[PDB]
């Protein structure tokens, strides 16, 4: 199974400036939740976005894309391709915008995030994927962060 896992705008930004442009501790739980314990795989980009103090992940295989042959990541497997990366029964693509596209072709689960932030979309930004008609997808219910934006839950799967 491989699973993408990702919070975005409403306009689809997921991330901007190397970094998210919100935080919501109710979604880092989930994502803990539904990670834990698996392999994740992000890209390069989206592990220097991790402090330090928190990298690797703890509980979770951490494996990160780099076509970097000699890039260091302490705790983590640094691979030049993503196939390497789908050695486990349980993968989640936890990151960013161009290793959710590279990874769309073997997913059959996409958990998203969707946070009612208007955000409108700026050059150099990092954008959700696009899903095509293949996925179907069931929507939770509108929730309110401690951080004072709403958020639901987008669940897609396809076979
Ligand atoms: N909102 C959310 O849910 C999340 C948002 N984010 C945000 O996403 C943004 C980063 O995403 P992005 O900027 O797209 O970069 P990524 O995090 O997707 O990593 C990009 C890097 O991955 C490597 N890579 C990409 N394609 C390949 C390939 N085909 N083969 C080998 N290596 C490859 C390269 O690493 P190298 O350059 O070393 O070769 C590239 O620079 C940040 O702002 C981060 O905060 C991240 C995670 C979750
Ligand atoms: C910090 C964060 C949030 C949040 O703060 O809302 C939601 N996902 N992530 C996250 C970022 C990078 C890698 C994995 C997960
Ligand atoms: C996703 C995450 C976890 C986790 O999933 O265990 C623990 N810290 N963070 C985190 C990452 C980036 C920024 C803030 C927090
Ligand atoms: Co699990």
């Amino acid at each position: 199974m491989v699973g993408l896992i990702w919070a975005q705008a409403t306009s689809g930004v997921i991330g901007r400036g190397g970094d998210i442009p919100w935080r919501l501790p109710e979604d880092q739980a989930h994502f803990r939740e539904i990670t834990m314990g698996h392999t994740i795989v992000m890209g390069r980009r989206t592990w220097d976005s991790l402090p330090a103090k928190v990298r690797p992940l703890p509980g979770r295989r951490n494996v990160v894309l780099s076509r970097q042959a000699d890039f260091m990541a302490s705790g983590a497997e640094v691979v030049g391709s993503l196939e390497e990366a789908l050695t486990s029964p349980e993968t989640w693509v936890i990151g960013g915008g161009q290793v959710y596209a590279l990874a769309l072709p073997y997913a059959t689960r996409c958990e998203v995030t969707e946070v009612d932030i208007g955000l409108p979309r700026e050059a150099g930004d990092a954008l959700a994927p696009v899903l095509d008609e293949t996925w179907r997808g069931e929507t939770g219910e509108w929730r309110f962060s401690r951080s004072g934006l709403r958020y639901r839950l987008y669940s897609y799967h396809r076979s």
